[PDB]
């Protein structure tokens, strides 16, 4: 239930469905190590990506495949991904919906976070 | 001077050009009064809309035609148009960019305010 | 449950709570009438405005009280408010959220619409 | 000349000034090797990154530090920076143009692409 991924097509108003995303969390060294990935559903949403228990203090990046999900729409876009790279948790838990709004040469994204 | 009105395109990454663009203020009685209008230019700007002497404190509104836009490029849109509706004040900065982000079915807008 | 208005602040990464929103529906005399109006909630989601019957093929108007959220937080924004317009139910009836992400000199709106 | 960077502040409504831009090209390794970087300017933008001969076609990534913008204002961020990614085409227009529009919890870009 901490980091939950919402993704929007602006062009046809709708959710932006089987999006990829992989999570990344930088180590000790200092490099990416791969956290958790999936795939969003026919609402946009992509769920249970990880658990409170191993979603502890860190710097996580977020990237959310655009470019396959244009390409499969006939549409040639300008970025290779959507990348949201953040501090998480530095204040205690807290529950993280990463929601991007995507059009082919632009996109927005924005953090919703909350306390439970 | 006062007031430009910059229009982008976020499907094709470029100005959004010949965009109509009306400006209206808000008169005593809540109606609003037609202003000013053009469209944009190859740039996706509209300069000249109006004057230092003109464009006086007010309630002021911004109406960018953005169905038509999209009906050009055969892409179904969902707004009317998008409308930016703002109070002019004289203490703060004196030069007012309306920018507009367009998608089919979203846009944004910013207003950049400076000296 | 056709129309639904969800508003997103991001300044503070939260649901914009308590903001009001007024929805209108433009006449046969091409002037705009009141139509259903409310308040966002806890969620910053502002539900059962309409109903199926009652949300006829039109053009309406959302409007979204944005300047007064922004003062309540001592903040004296741009914008008077951000005004959602366009037709709806043309191809038959649709479901509609009209999301709007907020800030003090900027807003963004979107469309999500589903077909039941 | 061929690559320019642009950043706006939606807390202000106003360029964001002096933020630091970094930008990367993509090596053969996959790692990202700095390319060039800079400041923007008192209108937000950031020009003379590269020339026409140095920017081929390859995979880019411009880094904008907003964490540092956001900590000079005051404001807590959520973001470490916002980073653009995106394939140079030669077919194409020639200029590109990354802008970009910060809020603390949120960023928006777009690329205005022109000859
Ligand atoms: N009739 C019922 C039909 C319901 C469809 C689903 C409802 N959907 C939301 O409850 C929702 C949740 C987070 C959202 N985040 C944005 C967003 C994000 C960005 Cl980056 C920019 C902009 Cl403009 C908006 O929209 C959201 C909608
Ligand atoms: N005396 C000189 C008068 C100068 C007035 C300022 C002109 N200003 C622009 O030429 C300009 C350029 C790129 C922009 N890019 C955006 C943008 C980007 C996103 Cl992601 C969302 C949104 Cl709403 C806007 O706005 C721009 C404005």
């Amino acid at each position: 239930c901490p980091l939950m991924v919402k993704v929007l097509d602006a062009v046809r108003g709708s959710p932006a469905i089987n999006v990829a995303v992989h999570v990344f969390r930088k180590a000790a060294d200092d490099t990416w190590e791969p956290f958790a990935s999936g795939k969003t559903s026919e609402s946009g949403e992509l769920h249970g990506l990880t658990t409170e228990e191993e979603f502890v203090e860190g710097i996580y990046k977020v990237e959310i495949d655009t470019k396959s999900y244009w390409k499969a729409l006939g549409i040639s876009p300008f970025h290779e991904h959507a990348e949201v790279v953040f501090t998480a948790n530095d204040s205690g838990p807290r529950r993280y919906t990463i929601a991007a709004l995507l059009s082919p040469y632009s996109y927005s994204t924005t953090a919703v976070v909350t306390n439970p």
